[PDB]
């Protein structure tokens, strides 16, 4: 990326503000909730345990963060709560479900791990980590790449080229925020420190 760190952004229309993982990479600005650092993360329906006997209904959407051969998922994106973990080179074989469901299978000891996606091209990706991690040795595991981030995960996302002004938001409260200014939209910002908002500042004049 051309640069990353978290922000603390908004007040939407409650004036809420939350810490958020922002990265500039490709003239797309975009935020997440927490820090994308992952083999692959993202929103997948599971039948919660690998229960059989749960409905598709009832399959709750989780959040997966894949990061060794421990594939766990959490209650959000934030990933404040962790909510299972399957150990990947356990399962007995992952099976490729793209073309009938979006999905992936987990196939355990006594029960199988049903994994939908959106999209066959998230179901073929997380198909494909999860066929690797499964069938890799500690050594040429450690040796993979964490995905780049993902704009489907992004609470939000913006063009760099779309933005008309990049200002010194000159607050008493929040001496690090700025205000980044486009023509259907307004979304503030906030660094830790004074010179993550000179960059910040700096590295999103550049489009437009």
């Amino acid at each position: 990326p051309y640069f990353h760190s978290f922000l603390y952004m908004n007040g939407g229309l409650m004036n809420s503000w939350k810490r958020r993982w922002c990265v500039l990479k490709d003239e797309t600005f975009l935020w997440f909730r927490s820090k994308q650092e992952a083999l692959k993360q993202g929103w997948l329906h599971n039948n919660g345990g690998g229960s059989s006997t749960l409905s598709r209904r009832n399959w709750k959407k989780r959040w997966f963060v894949l990061r060794q051969s421990k594939l766990m998922y959490f209650e959000n994106d934030s990933e404040e709560k962790l909510k299972g973990t399957v150990e990947v080179r356990s399962a007995k074989e992952i099976i490729d479900n793209t073309n009938k469901e979006n999905g992936i299978d987990i196939i355990m000891a006594d029960r199988t791990f049903h994994l939908i996606a959106e999209s066959p091209e998230d179901a073929s990706q997380w198909f494909s980590v999860l066929s690797q991690v499964h069938s890799s040795t500690d050594q040429e595991i450690r040796e993979m790449h964490d995905e780049q981030a993902n704009p489907q995960n992004a609470v939000g996302t913006l063009d760099v080229g779309l933005i008309d002004s990049v200002c010194a938001s000159d607050s008493p409260d929040r001496p690090n925020s700025f205000v980044i200014i486009t023509a259907n939209r307004v979304l503030h910002c906030n660094a830790d420190t004074p010179e993550e908002m000179h960059h910040w500042i700096t590295l999103l004049q550049r489009s437009k």
